[PDB]
DNA sequence: TGAGGTAGTAGGTTGTATAGT
DNA sequence: CTATACAACCTACTACCTCAT
């Protein structure tokens, strides 16, 4: 067996207890409450004193250095009050800044290839670095020919106890950037237009994007009411359009949308959101050529890491505070406990299975009693290889034959379905407007003589004439018609190829068509724990104000999804109802007892996006029904990373390992090998039950491992994971009442 | 949209650790 | 009993990669 750690690094020395200095800010101007400015005061003190450390505690401020308070600044004043030698027992946090703040004062003097400064500080969290590790361990610069930035993003945030040693946890995550600017881009005459761009002037946030750009120059005054380099020299930033020589006067107003007005802003000034899509669209080879290094396995995480760690050095300000460079050996030491949870026995028609591939010889768990219909649309224009992928799929669901011969691999007859060549509906539809596609769906409703649809869509990418897609997955869900759609691309795969990389496709597709159909594949053989059903919820917001409302799904211990509920009344703001969570139960013990004759007497409650509040309600349901339960956390994106260890050598974890502290866990549930990246683990906390966290996280993997899907298994659980993908498609959903067609799928 | 994973970019909210009071 | 900030959380979108029983 091996190990497992966080990334983390020790503290080698300690702080010992500082002299600070007390301040004190006063609302002088229109702020009066001194929360609002308390950090623009901080910054401002800090960038008028030579960017020496000020901090703050919750209503005061502080330095660590005998600084002249001023009171010149016209939003707040600074006073100074006294000095005194924080107690290191009672501030963890104002050591934490120190210690941070002494990271950032010893990385702000280390140059790279000599001139070159390696760091860019802000004083804060965030480090980024200007150049990137490679695997080869050189601390190189990456860039484009066109001017395309890689970088790192380091992020430390140490904490320090109340004794004095200090934990300094990491994280690099890397960035793009480009010097260029929507200036220099139209000065080498590249299209601009429809550009995600950022202001690098403006801090506002909002996806600004590219209307047009105006020929009128950019010093001449225009509809904002003055020159825009007298709004610049207006905005305390003229230091920025005073560099300006003749022809950056000569440049043109670039007009951008932050959908809520329309700004005019000069191209000097903004710069292109370097997105995938940017470098993909602009320099593809920069692009295949920086995966590599976007992507990181914990080993080259950790060498990364390490060179940072190697360039804070020793820091003579904090007693000679160094930092390891290695990780922990064990999370012992931390405060985790490690553990590798053993997979489940899955089960299909016959028995335990040993892959999830081995399936289609031995047989579905469940099939949906009954004859499943084809039906086919398909571009008109792709006519033949429609024909040789729907011969394939049909095939591969009823003869049991992959393109014509037969093998052991694959059973016959594992989907009940009912397609005469000969016979049943194709539509052809040409590749054109909406409601072409709107109306070739309805045609293909009209023939009832269909069960299931199998579109057949273009791809994803050539944004040319567009995807047919959405507007055929709103009508088969509107009219209750399950229906896999297939891109081109792989309609092609399936006509073309004589190898199987038709059949992995050809697998995930058989299994779609299971699941869409209210079948389901796999379960597991025994569920650990005492445990009867299982009830993920999920809720989602969408942006500003904009609130989905609960959707619940309901398994068994045998984890095959025996509903799925949309609830009925909407929801007021994040928080459902008392309402909403009464239909839900009512309606998951009405669901289980439908199904097996009795009551749950044992609910865990997986969960994402809600509270502790709430958990009054769930004490009142279930103990005036008495059904003891559970409610186990499942958070979908947690920041923390989880590396490996044989005898010091850093490695991705294999799937199903944990690390584990009272009630907060977290699980890598995804395989993921070196050249792909880290996985990108799960946090699960217990919000309330009795079941200990070993049984609480093996239901959670189990879950993993369930995906009636696809053939690899999903990161989520599918409590939580179908939770979310019917939360995402909240429209696809009938209103109010039960399904178990995996339309989500 | 074969499927799932990683990762970028961008933008919101807010539960819980944490100071006084 | 109450007022924070802010590391985590969530959301949307792509691009890249590999699927082996
Ligand atoms: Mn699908």
């Amino acid at each position: 067996v091996s190990n497992l750690t966080v990334e983390a690094f020790e503290g080698i020395g300690s702080v010992n207890p500082m002299l600070f200095y007390q301040y004190k800010v006063t609302g002088k101007g229109k702020y009066d409450n001194v929360y609002k400015i308390i950090k623009s005061a901080r910054y401002k003190m800090h960038s008028k004193n030579r960017f020496k450390p000020v901090f703050i505690k919750d209503d005061k401020l502080y330095t660590l250095e005998k600084l002249p308070d001023i009171e010149d600044l016209d939003f707040a004043n600074i006073n100074f009050v006294k000095s005194e030698v924080l107690s290191i027992e009672d501030n963890m946090s104002i050591y934490g800044e120190v210690v941070e703040y002494y990271i950032n004062l010893k990385l702000k003097k280390v140059k790279v290839l000599g001139k070159y400064p390696k760091y860019r500080i802000n004083y804060s969290k965030e480090i980024l670095s200007n150049t990137l590790l490679t695997r080869e361990l050189k601390d190189e610069f990456k860039k484009s020919n066109k001017g395309f930035n890689l970088k790192r993003k380091f992020r430390i945030s140490p904490v320090v106890n109340k004794m004095g040693k200090v934990i300094l946890y990491l994280s690099c995550s890397a960035d793009f950037s480009t010097n260029k600017n929507i200036y220099e881009m139209l000065k080498e005459g590249l299209e601009v237009e429809g550009l995600a761009v950022k202001s690098e002037w403006s801090n506002i946030s909002g996806n600004l994007v590219i209307e047009s750009v105006l020929e009128t120059k950019i010093s001449e005054p225009t509809s904002l009411g003055q020159s825009l380099i007298d709004y610049y020299k207006n905005n305390n930033q003229g230091y920025r359009v005073k560099d300006f020589t003749d022809e950056d006067l000569n440049a043109n107003i670039v007009n951008v949308r932050g959908n809520k007005k329309i700004y005019m802003y000069i191209p000097h000034a903004l710069k292109p959101i370097i997105t995938r899509e940017y470098l993909a669209k602009n320099d593809p080879e920069f692009s295949k050529e920086i995966e590599q290094l976007i992507k990181m396995n914990m080993n080259y995480r950790y060498e990364t890491l390490k060179s940072f760690v190697n360039d804070i050095g020793v820091i003579e300000e904090l007693n000679n505070l160094s930092f390891k460079n290695k990780y922990y050996e064990d999370v012992k030491l931390l405060g985790y406990s490690s553990g590798k949870i053993d997979e489940p026995v899955l089960m299909g028609a016959k028995g335990i299975i040993k892959n999830k591939m081995q399936i289609f010889s031995n047989g579905f768990y469940k099939l949906p009693e009954g004859k499943v219909r084809f039906g086919v649309l398909y571009p008109k224009e792709f006519d033949g290889v429609s024909r040789k992928a729907i011969r394939a799929i049909y095939d591969f669901s009823k003869e049991g034959k992959y393109h014509g011969e037969s093998n052991k691999y694959i059973a016959e007859h594992l989907i009940n379905v009912e397609f005469n060549p000969k016979e049943c509906i194709f539509e052809g539809y040409e590749l054109g407007d909406i409601t072409e596609y709107k109306k070739a769906a309805l045609k293909l409703n009209n023939y009832n003589n269909v069960d299931f649809v199998i579109a057949i869509v273009p791809n994803m990418s050539d944004e040319e004439i567009e995807n047919s897609y959405n507007p055929f997955k709103k009508i088969w869900a509107e009219l209750n018609l399950p229906s896999q759609m297939i891109s081109v691309k792989t309609a092609e795969i399936f006509a073309n190829s004589r190898d199987n990389t038709a059949l992995y496709y050809l697998h995930n597709i058989v299994l779609g068509i299971l699941g869409k159909i209210g079948g389901i594949p796999w379960v597991v053989k025994d569920m650990k724990g005492d445990v009867d059903c299982f009830v993920g919820l999920d809720v989602g917001t969408r942006e500003k104000g904009i609130h989905y409302p609960a959707c619940s799904v309901v398994f068994d211990k045998y984890g095959k999804l025996i509903n799925y509920y949309k609830p009925n009344i909407p929801q007021n703001g994040e928080k459902i109802n008392t309402e909403i969570l009464q239909e839900i139960f009512d309606k998951v013990l009405i669901s289980y007892e439908e199904e097996n004759g009795a009551y749950p007497k044992n609910i865990v409650i997986h969960r994402a996006g809600f509270s502790r509040e709430d958990l009054d309600w769930y004490e009142n349901y279930f103990g005036k029904k008495n059904i003891k339960f559970n409610i186990i956390e499942v958070k979908k994106s947690t920041p923390l990373k989880i590396a490996s260890i044989n005898e010091g050598n850093i490695t991705n974890p294999e799937k199903g390992s944990y690390i584990l502290r009272g009630n907060k866990a977290y699980m890598v549930t995804t395989d993921i090998k070196e050249n792909l990246g880290s996985p990108k683990p799960l946090k699960i906390e217990k919000s309330y039950g009795d079941i200990d966290m070993l049984t609480a996280l093996s239901q959670i993997y189990a879950l993993t491992q369930i995906h009636v899907g696809a053939t690899k298994s999903l990161r989520l659980p599918i409590t939580t994971g179908y939770a979310d993908k019917i939360c995402k498609a909240i429209e696809f959903i009938p209103q109010g009442r039960v399904d178990n067609r995996l339309f989500f799928l």
